[PDB]
């Protein structure tokens, strides 16, 4: 499109991933891969709004960042994801969300916008980008035989439709999760897919600021394979570039020319799953290609790190009120602690197996 969010922009960095990095860092005892894993803390990633908790966090990024751009000559970008539904992550065996809808979820949630959303307006020379809640429009495309989905399906709508028509009154520019080629990219997901995606959008009033979709958030997925993963037989998808290369023509007939960004921040080895379902933890995964807006398509915007690698996907002990048993699986790296905590031994590997290298 003509208005690529990122063109003109410096990212701002995460101090908190920048922490994590430089803690991990230290702690790796070759010199050489030490310095490689130091140097990710300049890697640009996605800030997570997982709870309430971390809405202040969002309020410093934002001051910090207006400061550095005044300091820089630049305009700075801070990148967030909304990521508190009630009954989040409806299909999972496990979810850490503090919302629930039986408990005033959606009221809830719209209190957890509002206080994103007075943060933002505070700061209007700072533009920020955000992905619209990972493992949700998802699942009600494939999964409404999940009966946690099922009832969470009015909720989900109801709360996305919320977030984005109350982030678009601030200018946040926005991507909807859309999962990945091994989830929606399925030919027959696509209609089904489109379908609920541009009702959202006409929900939420169309509005230019909802710029399109993010796929393979926190997965693992080529966007462009050599040769596809056994995991995606029967799907001619076997990639991010196919999978939005097939949605993106349904979206534009309902007169939306949506515009993607795709997760490669755990991408830089394939073929390391069992089954394309599996996302906890893959063992042996690589940091991907390092975020940019050269993308090598007519309808992706960036390349992204969203979720960040060496922050766990969740724990392996059974015995954890959060386990999901997917983090036990013989392709999940084991053992895991609890997630979106630092798994260092994981951290380490990705910087190892980092491809292009680091």
């Amino acid at each position: 499109s003509a208005n690529n969010p990122w063109t003109g922009f410096q990212i701002f960095l995460s101090p908190y991933y920048a922490n994590e990095v430089a803690a991990a860092a230290k702690q790796i005892t070759d010199p050489t891969l030490s310095s490689k894993a130091a140097s990710v803390a300049n890697i640009p990633t996605f800030t997570w709004l997982d709870s309430v908790a971390k809405i202040p966090d969002l309020g410093t990024y934002l001051a910090s960042a207006s400061a550095l751009g005044k300091s820089t000559g630049t305009k700075q970008l801070v990148q967030i994801v909304i990521y508190d539904l009630p009954d989040r992550d409806c299909a999972a065996k496990a979810s850490n969300g503090e919302f629930s809808i039986a408990n005033n979820g959606q009221a809830n949630y719209e209190n957890y916008i509002d206080q994103i959303v007075a943060q933002i307006q505070q700061f209007p020379d700072v533009r920020v980008v955000a992905v619209i809640e990972p493992d949700s429009l998802a699942n009600l495309v494939t999964n409404l035989n999940v009966q946690k989905c099922a009832n969470a399906k009015t909720t989900y709508l109801a709360s996305v439709n919320y977030a984005l028509t109350n982030l678009a009154k601030v200018g946040v520019y926005m991507y909807m999760d859309a999962g990945h080629a091994g989830w929606l990219g399925w030919p027959a997901n696509l209609s089904p897919a489109a379908q609920l995606f541009t009702q959202v959008w006409q929900n939420a009033g169309k509005s230019p600021f909802i710029k399109g979709l993010a796929t393979n958030v926190a997965n693992y997925n080529a966007l462009q394979a050599a040769s596809p993963d056994p995991i995606t037989q029967g799907n001619p998808n076997y990639d991010e570039i196919h999978y939005i290369n097939a949605l993106a023509p349904l979206l534009q007939q309902a007169g939306w020319d949506a515009t993607f960004i795709v997760d490669q921040g755990r991408s830089g080895v394939q073929n390391i799953r069992q089954q394309w379902g599996d996302w906890c933890n893959i063992k042996g995964a690589g940091f991907g290609t390092r975020p940019t807006t050269n993308t090598g398509s007519q309808f992706i915007d960036s390349i992204v790190w969203v979720k960040p690698g060496g922050e766990s996907d969740g724990t392996s002990n059974s015995s954890s009120p959060r386990y999901d048993s997917t983090c036990s699986l013989p392709d999940a790296a084991q053992p895991a602690p609890e997630a979106g905590t630092w798994f260092q031994a994981y951290f380490q590997t990705l910087v190892s197996a980092a491809n292009p290298p680091l």
